This record gives C-alpha cells, sequence and structure tokens, in this order.
C-alpha cells in the first residue's frame, strides 16, 4: 500500500524559541578573544573565510596544502577619506567599508594555520558584478578543478559558480582559470524576497553540499520570506507558544529572515530550480546567515550565523552561531539547545567574532572583528579567530576546547595532478 509521508513545510524559528535564548550559558559561548591578538596581512582586511572542501562537506588539503578563501578588503591607511581631525588613520572606517570593495582571495599553509597569502581568485574585469560575497569552494576531482559557488553583488545580488583548477608546488599554490562566471539563480518573489519587495533584501551566501541519504545534490543560502517589505504577519505559528504576557509582537514583522534550498537537475552542480524555504524566522530575525550542515548520527545539523542587531522587537540574543537539527534533509527541525543558539559571543565582547563555519570535525572558524582593550577604547580584526571545538549531541550542543588562530585542519588529503 501506499506508505502516507508528512509533507515538507518549512520549519518555524518561532518568537516562543528566541525567548529561550540565553547570553550567559558556558556552554553555548565563544572563548573571549585577547586583546593581543595577531593580525595576518597589514595590507588586506579578511572576514568571511571559506576552506576548500569536497562536494560532501569534508575539509580539504591539495597535496598537504590546506587551501581558504577569504573575502578580502584593501586596507587604506594613507586615504584622506580616512583621516580623523588630527590626521590620523581611522580603522573603523576603512573596516566599515570593506563589504563595497569585497574580493575572493585564496591562502594556504602545510599546517592548517599560519595561512600565507595568494592573492585573488579572479583577475580584474572577470567580475561581472561590483562585488564578489560569500560562498563555497569546492574541489571537484585529482586534475584540482574548483567550482567556487559565490554571491555575485551590484547590481542584483544573484547565486553564481566560477570554474577554475588549483596547481601546487613545494613553494605554494596558485588559482588558475577562473575566468567564466555562470548565473544559476536570484530571488524570484514568491518564495523568496526581491530587491523591488526590499531594498534590505537577503540573497547570498550558498553552501552546495550532496545528500548523504539521497546522493542528489542541493544548495543552500540565506534569504527573506517572500512580499512586500512591511506586509508579512506575525501569526500564532510565528509567536509560537509564547508565556503569559509575552504575546506583543511588536513591528517585528519586519524581521523575515529564512534559510533557503535548490536541488540541482545534474551531478554539475550547472542546472538550479528553487525550493521553498527550510527554515523561517518572521518576528524573530531578519539575518539568517551563512546556512550550512554538518551531518553527523544520522542526522541533519543545521547551522546559521546571526546578529544581535537583527533581532525582532522584544527580543534579543548575542551575535554567533545558531542552529537546529533534523533526522530528514526537509525536516521537520528543532532549535539546538532549545532556543537554537549554539556558540554566541559573550556579553563582555558581543562584536569580538563573526561568519563562523562549524565543520564537520567539530572546529569553527571566526574572524575578529571588534575586541574593547579598556573603558573606551577597542581594536578592529579582520584576521582569523581562535577556532573553537564544539560536540554536537542529540539536540544539544557543547563548547570543549580552543585552538590557534585560524586553524582549519584538512579532514582528507587529495593528490592532484595536471
Amino acid at each position: 500500500g501506499i506508505q502516507p509521508y508528512k509533507p515538507t513545510k518549512a520549519t518555524i524559528w518561532s518568537r516562543a524559541d528566541a525567548l529561550k535564548v540565553n547570553e550567559y550559558d558556558p556552554t553555548t559561548t565563544q572563548p573571549l578573544v585577547s586583546g593581543d591578538f595577531p593580525v595576518m596581512s597589514d595590507e588586506v582586511f579578511i572576514w568571511d573565510t571559506m576552506p576548500l572542501r569536497d562536494i560532501d562537506g569534508n575539509i580539504a588539503s591539495v597535496n598537504g596544502w590546506s587551501v581558504i578563501f577569504t573575502l578580502t578588503a584593501d586596507r587604506n591607511p594613507t586615504a584622506p577619506e580616512y583621516q580623523d581631525e588630527q590626521g590620523n588613520y581611522d580603522i573603523t572606517l576603512d573596516w566599515n567599508d570593506r563589504h563595497g570593495r569585497a574580493k575572493m582571495y585564496f591562502w594556504y599553509s602545510r599546517t592548517g594555520k599560519d595561512w600565507i597569502i595568494g592573492g585573488r581568485v579572479m583577475a580584474e574585469g572577470v567580475s561581472p558584478t561590483a562585488r564578489e560575497w560569500s560562498g563555497t569552494p569546492v574541489l571537484l576531482n585529482e586534475r584540482g578543478e574548483i567550482d567556487l559557488y559565490y554571491t555575485a553583488v551590484t547590481p542584483g545580488a544573484t547565486v553564481v559558480k566560477v570554474r577554475g583548477r588549483v596547481v601546487t608546488t613545494e613553494n605554494g599554490v596558485e588559482m588558475v582559470g577562473f575566468k567564466k562566471v555562470k548565473s544559476l539563480f536570484e530571488a524570484d518573489g514568491k518564495m523568496y524576497q526581491t530587491e523591488s519587495q526590499n531594498p534590505y533584501w537577503a540573497f547570498r551566501d550558498p553552501c552546495p553540499f550532496r545528500d548523504p541519504k539521497s546522493g542528489k545534490l542541493y544548495m543552500l543560502f540565506e534569504g527573506n520570506v517572500a512580499g512586500e517589505r512591511g506586509s508579512h504577519v506575525v501569526g500564532p505559528d510565528e509567536l509560537g507558544d509564547v508565556p503569559p504576557g509575552y504575546e506583543d509582537a511588536g513591528n517585528s514583522h519586519f524581521q523575515t529572515g529564512c534559510i533557503g534550498i535548490a536541488v540541482c537537475r545534474d551531478e554539475d552542480g550547472d542546472d538550479w530550480e528553487l525550493l521553498p524555504p527550510l527554515i523561517t524566522a518572521v518576528g524573530v530575525n531578519d539575518q539568517t546567515e551563512r546556512p550550512h550542515f554538518v551531518f553527523q548520527d544520522g542526522k541533519y545539523y543545521l547551522f546559521t550565523i546571526s546578529h544581535k542587531f537583527t533581532y525582532g522587537d522584544g527580543l534579543t540574543g548575542p551575535d554567533g552561531v545558531y542552529g537546529f537539527v533534523s533526522e530528514n534533509l526537509f525536516g521537520p527541525y528543532v532549535p539546538l539547545n532549545g532556543s537554537g543558539l549554539v556558540l554566541g559571543n559573550p556579553p563582555s565582547q558581543p562584536y569580538q567574532t563573526y561568519s563562523h563555519y562549524v565543520m564537520p570535525n567539530g572546529l569553527v572558524t571566526s574572524f575578529i572583528d571588534s575586541v574593547p582593550t579598556g573603558e573606551d577604547s577597542y581594536r578592529i580584526g579582520g584576521t582569523e579567530a581562535p577556532t573553537v571545538l564544539i560536540k554536537l549531541k542529540g539536540a544539544q550542543t557543547f563548547v570543549l576546547e580552543e585552538f590557534d588562530y585560524g586553524y582549519i585542519p584538512p579532514m582528507i588529503d587529495v593528490k592532484v595532478e595536471h
């Protein structure tokens, strides 16, 4: 007979879930970043860091070389625009302008740390947009071919990919042939919110993967739930099971973040179909960024990075990593630790790190944003934070151990020749 299945539906991250967020849980707090942190480059800022990996999620070295891709922007210490009234460079202005001048670089190391700069991935004139925002570099084969999935930003925000090849020698690593950017998809307006619907719409951070159960190719990304900005309703399902006195959703219908998913028609990641969202946060948070999976214990651990500032009215929580777990790719998902919070910044250093990436070995990489150094003073990072090990256990997570700055060891090594 027909075995009926429950239909797939978006999992709602509700206001009632978010009321469980604990900013003071030592099991879900990032270790404090030291004010004396080292800086990896005196020429560029980096932030979002995207380790080379295969389609199954394995962090990969090539001929023993670890490789990371970074969003990168020049430091501009002599720019007149960044000189304060006393004629001194204000790093904060330069750092704040990184997003508008973002480009993909690569770095490499035989130790998984102490990164050596490789330079821009795509030569001048290749990128069809003003900015290159984050994605995933997928190592495809023993020829060293890579599909770099990324976000082409301005005009629009489009999920694209560009094919190239990594080449190694005993002195280091080169990225060749990244010449032909291919459009995959943009926001549709019925499932995912468009720029016409919201000038502040999100559509970015593609995370392709092969589903370990079906072997089909899918891709996560950050979006917003379709509809005109301000038209969404925080109904009973978005509110969830709030306790007495917590019924007022305020103006939270303006916060409409979601984790999207697309499916590929082929093994090559060429032709994609948009699917309805996996997770929605209407009334809870506007930014479910950098969605990514760990597959563990036959379960799907779905992580997303968010900000205190993008929470709905009446709710708060830290910058950092949030997540959900399901037995099945298409849900239903439940919030990790009851609230969703996996790894929040400490409230004494609330902006110390961002754009965390949970790797399947449990190591979590992040970049340093702003670290306080006194009552008033603070340092800007634009460099790697200490890596942190977490443990995933059922619907719980636990912070375990801090590692060196930017420690991103490989899970597999791939032998590359061409």
